């Protein structure tokens, strides 16, 4: 069984600044905005106009999309939250903030010669944590598996890494992630 008690921050950890937020990304017409100041989850509409984005929010998953609201993403070498917390030290490298696009957010692929988009934005630094092979029959799957850093607008950082992108039957865009927040060296 699985209840809408299964989606959410469904890990929360006050002392260790950690937690596990739990998404289901499988719709193409929404859009899971994750709270990790307030630690609640929200979603939205998206379609060819546009979406309806909420007043507060740090990140927002769309299959397996991420856009930030105004921030800025940095893929660190690390494979773990804890390497990351052990080095001691900020990961230098160039934080990558959220490109416009009108070609990347697929909100209706019943056309599939045609394939109808959504201009947003789009933070192709944190959507590497799953490539997804197009060019292959069916595409392969591959998550980085890389620790990224999000630095919010309030200069606030977190620490995700991804955990799954599948649920136990092996149905794709139920994305699960671990997080540091706040993160400080």
């Amino acid at each position: 069984p699985e209840t809408a008690k299964d989606f959410g921050f469904i890990t929360i950890d006050h002392a260790n600044h950690s937690g596990t937020v739990r998404v289901d990304a499988t719709q193409y017409t929404k859009w899971n905005y994750i709270n990790l100041h307030t630690l609640q989850i929200d979603s939205a509409k998206v379609t060819a106009e546009g979406a309806d984005d909420p007043d507060t929010w740090d990140l927002a998953i769309h299959r397996y999309d991420v856009k930030t609201n105004g921030g800025e993403v940095l893929e660190t070498d690390y494979q773990s939250l804890s390497a990351l917390k052990n080095a001691g030290s900020m990961p230098q490298g160039i934080f990558v903030a959220d490109e416009w696009t009108t070609n990347k957010i697929a909100v209706d692929v019943s056309h599939m010669g045609y394939l109808i988009y959504a201009p947003s934005d789009f933070n192709p630094e944190l959507s590497k944590w799953l490539n997804v092979d197009t060019s292959e029959m069916p595409p392969i799957y591959t998550p980085s598996n890389k620790v990224y850093l999000l630095r919010m607008k309030d200069d606030t950082m977190a620490a995700i890494r991804l955990v799954s992108y599948m649920n136990a039957a092996g149905i794709k865009g139920y994305m699960t992630f671990d997080y540091i927040y706040p993160y400080e060296p």
